[PDB]
């Protein structure tokens, strides 16, 4: 068995680096199809395409001499929760006559017209979805070894050929494949599996596709690749052997001048030896602060990229930190996936207010189910989010890649954690200790 997922990106995302690490923990041979490749499969959001990812995949097939049973699949938005003997032996099960399975999932599209084309069946997951697939390589490269347009739509290339042919098959139950859109009410977590109660089935790979990519992420929190350390916080005094350099990004407002000293005496008490402090203030009005700037109204990135730091670590005003040592702290936590991390504080007359939103509505706050459980940290750990502030540590490995300057909301803030959602950066809020709080 290999995975063959599809990420096509000069540069990798948290989406690709998450689906690396769930096939690794699952014992899963995998390639990342396209890796290196600048993206020409068209704006998914706000119009159909991804005839590259077929293109790419043939590319991938001339590699893959023998017929192997391979799956192909989405990585943004997707991970395995279990391993190749499971698969193997569902694979045998749904297709005796070793068929291509597809995904199934609740709508038609993007030709509503193929609704009456399909075959009729006692579920609601009647319709195809091409994010996830499993099937012998000689089958799957013959249906598309004349290639498409990058352009195209390969939800419609595969729902054509399901339709037309005798070559595809529905995984109706959810066994192999889970399309996670509008089934929020079938699934739930157990024994470090997703369980579909509509299909009594445990799907194997968990697909966020479309909107779902907020359910998935939810649903991230309480997965395992490896167990617990229950010792990692024993001591609550963290100390890096050999300190990364650390650029610190201060937003400020002088206009405020009893906030801005009181803030800038807490940040000179974080620990730490190997860092660069730069402070940007919105005040146009210092021996202290040499790299100082005025009239700042929007988050810089341009001096941490001139610099030789590690890390961007930005900072608010009106965020009070009281743990020396979180430095230390949070850069332990970054790894893998976990790329951008912000530290969980309320305001100190109510701390359910928080500096994360556990979900999002078009934009705007939504109060998360577990939202109220983490504020009062009736459970801990890292937490996928839509939006994270005011004190956010960021690897340079996306503050040097990715546009993180995008602007929808034109609130600086809104408009960062905006950024890092387009280009699946994931942001994890963490709420292991007591950091500070907000003013
Ligand atoms: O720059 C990009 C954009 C997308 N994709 C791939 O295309 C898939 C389809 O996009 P998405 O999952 O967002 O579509 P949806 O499942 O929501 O229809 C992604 O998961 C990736 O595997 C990629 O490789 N590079
Ligand atoms: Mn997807």
């Amino acid at each position: 068995l290999l995975v063959l997922g599809i990420g096509i990106s000069v540069h990798k995302t948290d989406g690709v680096l998450r689906f690396e690490k769930y096939c690794q923990a699952h014992n899963l041979q995998y390639m990342i199809v396209g890796e290196g490749k600048k993206w020409n499969g068209g704006n998914l959001e706000s119009e159909a395409g991804g005839g590259q990812k077929i293109n790419e995949l043939l590319i991938a097939l001339e590699s893959i001499k023998d017929n192997k049973l391979i799956v192909v699949c989405d990585t943004y938005d997707l991970i395995p929760l279990s391993g190749p003997e499971e698969i193997l032996r569902k694979y045998r099960f749904l297709t005796p006559d070793n068929k291509v399975v597809f995904s199934s999932e609740l709508y038609c599209w993007p030709d509503a017209s193929l609704v009456e084309r399909y075959p009729k069946v006692d579920t609601k997951y009647k319709y195809l979805n091409s994010g996830a697939f499993m099937g012998y390589r000689d089958d799957i490269y013959e249906m598309i070894k004349n290639g498409v347009k990058d352009r195209d739509d390969d939800q419609l290339f595969f729902s054509i050929k399901f339709i037309e042919t005798d070559k595809i098959v529905l995984d109706y139950k959810c066994e192999l494949f889970q399309a996670m859109y509008r089934c929020n009410s079938d699934l739930v977590v157990h024994k470090n599996r997703i369980f579909n109660g509509y299909t009594n089935s445990y799907p194997v790979f968990a697909h966020g596709n479309g909107p779902a990519k907020k359910l998935l992420n939810h649903m991230e929190g309480y997965f395992m690749t490896e167990p617990i350390d229950g010792s990692s916080n024993t001591i609550n005094t963290f100390k890096l052997d050999n300190e990364p350099k650390v650029f610190f990004a201060l937003y400020v407002d002088s206009n405020d001048l009893s906030a801005l000293k009181q803030f800038l005496g807490k940040v000179a008490s974080i620990q730490y030896g190997n860092k660069v402090i730069y402070l940007y203030d919105r005040s146009d009005n210092q021996i202290s602060y040499p790299n100082y700037h005025t009239g700042v109204t929007k988050y810089v990135f341009d001096d941490f990229k001139k610099s030789d730091a590690q890390f961007y670590f930005l900072l608010e005003q009106n965020c009070i930190i009281t743990k020396k040592d979180i430095l230390h702290e949070l850069i332990m936590q970054v790894k893998d996936n976990h790329r951008v991390i912000s530290p969980m504080i309320g305001y100190e007359q109510n701390s359910t207010r928080t500096n994360f939103w556990g979900d999002i509505e078009d934009g705007y706050y939504k109060r998360s189910e577990n939202y109220l459980d983490l504020a009062k940290h009736k459970v801990r750990g890292l937490w996928n989010v839509p939006y994270v502030y005011g004190v956010i540590l960021m690897h340079e490995s996306v503050v040097r890649n990715w546009d993180l300057s995008m602007v929808k909301y034109n609130d600086k803030d809104m408009d960062l954690c905006f950024s890092l959602r387009k280009h699946t950066i994931f942001m994890y809020m963490i709420n292991n200790n007591n950091y500070g709080y907000m003013v």
